[PDB]
């Protein structure tokens, strides 16, 4: 469920940004998955999961919080290549 709810999340972040131009849909989207990944695995799957993206969706999330001090784009563009990364792999 982690792993279907992160394809299908990072799907729809990266309409709104790249399609919409919205990264405060972008956020809302990402948000409550990087919160669930904080509060930290329940499962076996979840541990697994945890265990082959975690570090990488995490340090994604850092670049989004330096997006909100900074405004700069290319701290976004540093965000996405992880997401895309993890998105890549998670299809595999």
């Amino acid at each position: 469920l982690w792993h279907e709810m992160w394809h299908e999340g990072l799907e729809e972040a990266s309409r709104l940004y790249f399609g919409e131009r919205n990264v405060k849909g972008m956020f809302e989207v990402l948000e409550p998955l990087h919160a669930m990944m904080e509060r930290g695995p329940q499962t076996l799957k979840e541990t697994s999961f945890n265990q082959a993206y975690g570090r990488d969706l995490m340090e994604a999330q850092e670049w989004c919080r330096k997006y909100m001090k900074s405004g700069n784009v290319k701290d976004l563009t540093q965000a996405w290549d992880l997401y895309y990364h993890v998105f890549r792999r998670i299809s595999k």
